[PDB]
């Protein structure tokens, strides 16, 4: 299998890295693992602007007012169990939000904070019929209502809540009221099921409390009774927020209509589905084990066939020390990651349901050695019925001595290992920043994307709308509109130049300035910088985008085109110019 | 034969250190060659969500005023010297877009002080003195504006108009004097004796070539004048009446022209011509009959003008006698052997030219391992192409830039690598793994964080050791310890609207163990690394319990080290 990708070749895989704590998603080539893009998200991002152009602020919202983000878990969406290249999503721990990346243009497009809960960490997408629904984990418990007036997690309002993203229209579909709390979530091949691990069935705030109990679980979802229930109207809503909001907590032992709570040791967290659809398969970290709950049992679970939620657990191999995510070759093997021992251990899970009946049967094939301490890993297409088993990556969280130091900081280790064959084979050792903990890939055909914007496209549509109120065409306009205080200047960029080489206004003078690139080639991306005023921002061919600062200076400031765009990029300036307010109204 | 080792397989290490601009992006990477791979990102002019740079109180002191910026635009990284040789000590990199210089510490790979140029916009190229050590960094702002720049004078053709080269003490981090030019400014370099430096100008143009020498003369006797609220002495380094200055001579070289390189030999430097086919090569150990009023044209300090092919942009050198220049135009980068293109200058019938090599696509600078130095090597290239086109698979509108590795070490170039990279990094530079030495755990004296111990020892606080929340009107202070997987403080509870600041000190002694702070739905995030404090502040709004967790996995029970702040309503 090709490893190595030389000058000229292309690579076979795109790879989608969570960007960690430090807030972007990473487009990579697979197997170069070399970084391709970066799509800012929850980052304030100096090259392209997103963070301070007027069309990035309007998609985070409120939540613009954030600078940091924390990212764990991107996915993409599916068609009948199949990437269908159109949606990436991410989470957000540090400000409890989900992120909608277009795959077309490479750019977030959409964005909300989950109302009503504190750290979005686990993800994931509805597999089937398609990805209608984004799952979202709260992983901490807090009161409701949260007014400071009562603090104890063991108060019957405080809790977590399982969440559920309209993935077209982002925003939210409804909320389940779980007992404990949440970490990782996957979903079943049919619409019906979804499973979250949960920790802290204790909902303690304390080291060892949280590691009270023998099991905690993984709690599943009943979708289809969830859904039941808000078209009948059968639900509370929390706060001023008017997402649906379903109690999935036992009362008194008795199950809800949406939930059951599968016993599993202990903290675990790897919450992961065969590529067969057969498993909900979960890491038992603190237990040296997984659990494999059958899914086709789920149905009999919830209807009370069976008498103990243990039930419709079929297989509990024991493993190795520290089990925390499990992925999948589509031969019917599964590779999960040994945090302590620090290996990939890869098992048969066929094998390790018939040890769970009483067989002797070693369904452990191979344990290999990685450098150190992995966290989650990933098989390619793992997350649909058309796992291939050729590509898989371990992200391990202490690098030591595997690259040149650094200082004190330290790279995360994401190794790249073949696994087309019966033996895993460590490939490439890549270091990568802020600890992306989690990827996702996907085919080359999986993908496609747009080089040249669509004039009509939704990312800046809101500007455009602006533009027509000032008599405005994007395409063709060179004009200061002036308005009060504020001025928004328009212009249409063709490299070298600028369509408005200089523009005059009046000290304190709120500034926007709206850029359409009319280039029509490839890559001839524009910049625009005003010089030390923190104004920075990436115009694409056929692009507008626009930007709003304060001339707070008064004299002569340079602008410029920060993008090579061309060989007289060097003379690609314009100038503002800021009368002194003293020779102005006051 | 070009024969070296390409491949840095699972196990084995690079072999250098290279330090990428972050290009609009406003970071430094570091990146290990020959694998060309990410080893660490160094916040600068950027806001870094994951370490906290631009939200920290540390950082933000760096930073000073301009902790406002959330922006920078970075192009010419370059590492201090010591007699001509990396010393390992300083980074220093520019700042287009705010007009800044910032100093990363190459033992703690942070930037440790930065500075606003004054009076001037937009500094772009930058580099340092070799000889005898790196005493000033050199950096040029690029636009001409008037002074004052009050809104009284727009016309740039003023008598007042005018940009200036600006020399910054490298070891405080103050401005040291700048120089008035006439025309803008370009590229910079410095020769190895410490009297002479240059940068490419115009408005033929020209190279600028200064006398350090006679500008410290007026200074230590006073003769400078001030602009504005800034102390910097200001020497006038224009032509007047077509009478030349002391501290400059302009020697005419075609056509605006680009890079400014001194060969590592220490004879040249080496404007690049960018809209003439040609680099000119000006000889340094003439510069000081020029100065001195013994040659008769300014023209006769250059000694080649080799042409090359179509925009010619930036030269590098291999230490064996060859430069190495950019064709933009050509999309080439060009070998060629300095003393035989004097010669050919001097009418002599000898192709100094080697080889090109064509690379993918539009080259802008590039960059020989240990170029900089009189140790030079001839081992690795990079050259670093704007439109990299069909070399990787598409990625929406925006493309990376193509840094592409080539083996220099024999008698061919060979293309090794296709390095794509984020936000146009525009220039890189390495060091072998020998001259980098870095810490792994932090000194507890380390004057990164020295401000937030003082602030500590105001309110009584051993932060190694203490566990307290100090209380001051409306200003809540934490200081706390961490030892995975604890917090040293798990609970506080404060009034809504109280301004809280979160000192963190890391006691881990084991390498590599870092903990993060978030507190969520705060917009506060930070790192702390082993015997580092760290500290961030932020007002609490918001009513009611609210969760604190360690972003950095430190530890099997990573995910159970959080905490609670819980804010009291109004
Ligand atoms: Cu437009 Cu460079
Ligand atoms: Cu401390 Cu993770
Ligand atoms: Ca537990
Ligand atoms: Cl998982
Ligand atoms: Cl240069
Ligand atoms: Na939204
Ligand atoms: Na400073
Ligand atoms: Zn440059």
């Amino acid at each position: 299998q090709k490893i190595h990708v030389g000058p000229g070749e292309l690579d076979d895989y795109y790879g989608f890295w969570s960007g960690g704590h430090q807030g972007e998603v990473r487009v990579l080539g697979v197997p170069s693992m070399r970084e391709l893009m970066r799509i800012p998200v929850f980052n304030v991002d100096s090259a392209t602007g997103w963070g301070l152009t007027n069309e990035s602020r309007h998609i985070m919202g409120d939540s613009a007012k954030f600078l940091n983000g924390d990212c764990a878990h991107p996915h993409i969406s599916m068609t009948d169990g199949k990437y269908d290249g159109k949606y990436l999503f991410i989470n957000d721990k540090a400000n409890s939000r989900v992120a909608r990346i277009r795959l077309d243009i490479m750019k977030c497009d959409k964005m909300i904070t989950v109302p009503n809960v504190q750290a979005i960490h686990g993800l994931r997408l509805q597999k089937v019929p398609h990805t209608k629904y984004v799952f979202a984990n709260a992983e901490f418990i807090i009161p409701h209502p949260n007014d400071g007036k009562v603090f104890d997690l063991q108060d019957e309002n405080s809790y977590t809540m399982y969440n559920a993203i309209d993935a077209e229209t982002m925003e939210m579909a409804f909320q389940v009221i779980v007992d404990g709390n949440l970490d990782n979530t996957d979903a079943d091949y049919t619409g019906r099921f979804a499973a979250a691990t949960c920790y802290n069935s204790e909902k303690a705030f304390d080291l060892g409390g949280m590691m009270r109990n023998e099991r905690d679980w993984v709690v599943v979802f009943d979708i289809h009774a969830v859904e039941a229930a808000v078209k009948a109207g059968d639900f509370i809503t929390l706060g001023d927020s008017k997402t649906p909001v379903l109690d999935g907590r036992k009362k008194d032992g008795k199950d809800s209509k949406f939930t059951r709570y599968v016993p599993v040791p202990k903290n675990p967290h790897g919450c992961n589905t065969s590529s067969d659809g057969k498993y909900f398969i979960a890491a038992g970290k603190l237990s040296p084990t997984c659990s494999m709950i059958a899914i086709d049992k789920l149905p009999d679970l919830f209807a009370g066939k069976l008498a103990d939620p243990r039930d419709v657990i079929v297989g509990e191999p024991e493993l190795g020390l520290g089990p925390l995510h499990t992925t999948f070759d589509g031969r019917g093997n599964a590779y999960t990651t040994l945090f302590i021992d620090s290996q990939v251990v890869k098992w048969n899970m066929e094998e390790a349901v018939r040890a769970y009946k009483g067989e002797k049967v070693n369904y452990i094939k191979q344990k290999l050695d990685v450098h150190y301490q992995p966290g989650h890993l990933h098989a390619s297409l793992c997350e649909t019925n058309e796992a291939d088993g050729k590509w898989l990556v371990a992200l391990s969280k202490f690098s030591k001595d595997r690259f040149l130091p650094v200082g004190p900081l330290h790279p995360e280790n994401d190794q790249l290992i073949d696994i087309s064959g019966d033996e895993m084979k460590l490939v490439h050792d890549g270091p990568t920043f802020a600890e992306p903990h989690d990827c996702i890939m996907a085919r080359r055909d999986q993908i496609k994307t747009k080089k040249i914007w669509d004039r009509n496209d939704p990312f800046f549509a809101p500007t455009v709308e602006m533009a027509k109120k000032d008599g405005i065409n994007l395409d063709t306009d060179n004009k200061v509109i002036r308005d009060g205080n504020k001025v928004r200047v328009y212009m249409t960029s063709m490299a070298p130049a600028f369509g408005v080489q200089e523009f005059t206004v009046k000290q304190g003078d709120e500034v926007t300035v709206t850029i359409t690139n009319i280039d029509q080639i490839e890559d001839v991306s524009h910049g625009f910088v005003v010089v030390n005023h923190g104004v920075s921002m990436e115009i694409s061919p056929q692009q507008t985008s626009s930007i709003t600062f304060v001339a707070d200076k008064p004299g002569l400031h340079w602008y410029y085109c920060s993008w090579f765009c061309h060989a007289l990029h060097m003379e690609m300036v314009g100038r503002m110019m800021v009368e002194p307010a003293w020779s102005h109204p006051q």
